[PDB]
């Protein structure tokens, strides 16, 4: 009976080999890869400045340097808030097609073995021999 | 034997739709009240979901956040829950 | 046929009686000084310091890992004693239920006796 209707699947676990196989995570390292190196030699100009903004004498050269500073650090708050949003953005956006490409193969494999509630294994501290772990079969169909 | 006695509930969009109906939020104008008030809803939403468990008696409801995926055969209480929350 | 065990409340009660808190911060608490007082030392005033910290709290939370994951075993293990005792063919963590009629028990007492 519920051996026919009930089945386990690891969400998780279909989850990191997925993410691995397909390189999600590099390819999101590649995507901003460059624009964190610019960030970076941004905030290492930028401390070069104020570290002579911090011992000139006032006057013209350092009311110039100063606006100047002002004006970059305006720059980077701006340019590294963008950054790190579109970072988030983007890292859950690639989380999310992955969750939804398992989902399509949980229901795929799901439909083929006429099992109505697959359970994630997660909440499941146990389940007799009889119980499938559809966990491998789903991993094959994800598309 | 458990076949449609089992049935999925989604908690996370009940505790949002009520906790937005009760603005328990604007009701702040801070742990000791912002995870009060989480439970006062949580003991009002599980109340529902005993009383409607019990209407179409169903003998276990599970949080739609453990299930990977449910056929059409096994019912989502989920808006018989949110009509019946006071 | 189908029961229901409060997973979480096991980890706690069985954490506590084995004192894997206490067990962890002695592990950690000699390296973690030699932290606070290198810190006092450079801040009274550096890539060492950094790279030694970050090691530090990475040994820390995998050792925390580890030790969580042994206590869930210990008490999986436990689920299933029970479990083929009163001939319950599935098990699902109470925090993941929102209703349970009297004939899905809750094991959870059941569970803790057999721990270990």
């Amino acid at each position: 009976g519920m051996a026919d209707k009930i089945a386990i699947v690891n969400m998780g676990s279909l989850f990191q080999q997925v993410a691995q196989k397909t390189g999600v995570s590099n390819t999101l390292e590649n995507e901003f890869k460059g624009r964190a190196s610019e960030l970076q030699r941004m905030e290492t100009d930028l401390q070069a400045k104020m570290k002579k903004l911090q011992s000139m004498k006032a006057g013209s050269d350092r009311t110039k340097l100063e606006k100047d500073v002002m004006a970059q650090r305006q720059t980077f708050a701006q340019k590294a808030q963008a950054f790190e949003q579109d970072r988030a953005r983007r890292s859950n956006e690639e989380r999310g097609k992955l969750v939804t490409r398992i989902q399509t193969a949980v229901k795929s494999v799901a439909n083929s073995q006429d099992i109505d509630l697959v359970v994630d294994a997660n909440a499941v501290a146990y389940n007799s021999s009889d119980v499938k772990d559809i966990t491998a079969d789903v991993l094959k169909q994800v598309k």
